[PDB]
């Protein structure tokens, strides 16, 4: 009797929160797909930035190769230098001391 | 430096938040998936019923011509002797 | 080649490999949302079909109460028409007996 | 026999239905599994990068110290030129006076 209305009405009922479950599925997973690109992007963002990074720490070691380099080179023609004006700075103390 | 930290910061809480939505996608699927399931039941339920009141409807109906087939039968008969005690007369 | 060519190679490495995973995932999510239409579609096609067989039981049902109802009626004439006819064999009989 | 036609083609559509249930659940399961291993592989890729970092810190800082190094080596050397320079100059000048 009244029990087959209310399966009947039952039937119906849960078959519009189905569809409206679905639909809300829907729009939840969509929303999901947005973030999930957005996510991405900024994934390869910060992959590009990292890259960027380590070759500029490789070149700024480049660099301070370089320069000491030159500054050890140098270096050596003072150290040369030195030797030729303490040999000139003995003989004329020498002179001097007579 | 800092907007590598921030960079890396903002993709951190995009993460978070796609996971979160994601997870919520799954209990709104599971939630679906019992629905679906509460319908068919439902349904096979519905099924049952409906087979019950064809069976009942044809029962009811070949009752009331089975009587019908009885009563004419009867009417045959009351007509052969009415023909008959006419006949007489 | 150094620290830059040496963790560029594992970096480089790992790096493919992710990727790798992500590819084949994103594949499988594709192939997830196919096989959900498709699903989606078949059970779209099953509530028609319930519905068909729900309308076509309750036009069973309506078909066989108007043959009960035609038969009732008709048997109430049968009824009518039997009293009509014993009456006129119980006067027919009181003739003949006088 | 009008159920039994019913009942066949319900059951096969039904069926049908319940095939491509266990499909896409299976491939759910599968997407669950290359998820985890996606972000398995992600976290490791993550740990890497921060000691590469940290490797790539200390390789600058070391280089900038050996240059300092070089450098300040060549600043001593060129002041201890001047002085010897100067007192060349004191010397000879003694000497021609």
């Amino acid at each position: 009797p009244s029990v087959l209305e209310v399966r009947e009405k039952g039937y119906e009922r849960l078959k519009e929160e189905l569809a409206k479950a679905q639909r809300e599925l829907k729009l939840k997973d969509e929303e999901c797909e947005r973030l999930s690109k957005v996510r991405d992007q900024l994934g390869q963002e910060l992959e590009e930035l990292t890259a960027s990074l380590f070759e500029e720490a490789h070149k700024m070691v480049r660099e301070a190769n370089i320069k000491q380099a030159t500054a050890e080179k140098q270096l050596k023609e003072a150290q040369g230098k030195i030797d030729v004006l303490q040999a000139e700075v003995a003989a004329l103390k020498t002179l001097v001391l007579s």
